[PDB]
Formats: C-alpha cells, sequence, structure tokens
C-alpha cells in the first residue's frame, strides 16, 4: 504494498507547496499519496501554474488547502517547505516522521524565481524517490 502518504506543508498552499504537490504526484505517484497544504491557503499562484505548465505538468486543477489534521495523522512523512511552517509545526503523532526542505518564497517575484524554485523542488523530490 500500500502506498505511503507524504504531506507538503508551507506558509501558504500557493507556490512552493503546489509545485511540490505537482512534482510529487508525477514522480512519487506509484508509491505515495501526495497532498499539500498551508497555514493559510491563498489559492494556486498563477505564476506557479505557468511554471509547471512549462514542464508539462498541470496543477491548474489543484485546490489550495489548509492543514488537515486527519491527513497529518495519517502521513508517513511531513515535509515543511518554509521556516514559518516548520517553526509552527506542533508536536506530531509518534508515527509521523518530519523533514524540512526549505525553499525560497517566489511570491511577488518574476517568472524566473518560480522557475528556479520549481526546479530545486523537482531535484529534491527526485532524489527523495531515488534514496
Ligand atoms: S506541521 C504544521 C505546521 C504548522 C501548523 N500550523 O497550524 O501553523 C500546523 C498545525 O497547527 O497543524 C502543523
Ligand atoms: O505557497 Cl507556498 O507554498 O510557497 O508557501
Ligand atoms: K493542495
Amino acid at each position: 504494498m500500500d502506498k505511503k502518504t507524504i504531506y507538503f506543508i508551507s506558509t501558504g498552499n500557493s507556490a512552493r507547496s503546489q509545485m511540490a504537490e505537482g512534482w510529487g504526484k508525477e514522480i512519487l505517484g506509484e508509491g505515495w499519496n501526495v497532498y499539500s497544504a498551508g497555514i493559510e491557503t491563498h489559492g494556486v499562484n498563477p505564476k506557479a501554474i505557468e511554471a509547471m505548465k512549462e514542464v508539462d505538468i498541470d496543477i491548474s486543477n489543484h485546490t489550495s488547502d489548509l492543514i488537515d489534521n486527519d491527513i497529518l495523522k495519517q502521513s508517513d512523512l511531513v515535509v515543511t517547505l518554509s521556516s514559518d511552517a516548520d517553526n509552527n509545526c506542533p508536536i506530531l503523532p509518534p508515527n509521523v516522521k518530519k523533514e524540512h526542505w526549505g525553499f525560497d518564497d517566489p511570491a511577488g517575484k518574476e517568472w524566473s524565481e518560480f522557475q528556479r524554485v520549481r526546479d530545486e523542488i523537482k531535484l529534491a523530490i527526485e532524489k527523495f524517490k531515488l534514496r
């Protein structure tokens, strides 16, 4: 076998976490249930959508979600993508493992910043899969 669950969490569920969800589903889909959420939602960043479309991944149908404790409790791995999310993460259930893979916040920047972070996230997820 049954798939494990990975939960990407960030300050918002807008850019970094949405691109992580996009890459995660594509790369980890066979053995993982992939979800993402943020301390706040903010919607799917338009530039994040364009950045992923550029690499042939459609995240335009993703939802911008808040942290669901029901999913968190059932996660094998929680990955925090921003310092804000990591520092505000409470004591987790004993069965849950947590890793922090911080990435710069592309918000308010040019396409170029979304492209950089998009690819850094891609590399991180690919290497995770190849461990
Ligand atoms: S892992 C994690 C990070 C942040 C927050 N938060 O509420 O800001 C949570 C949570 O409260 O469930 C979890
Ligand atoms: O919306 Cl973020 O995942 O970039 O915080
Ligand atoms: K989501």
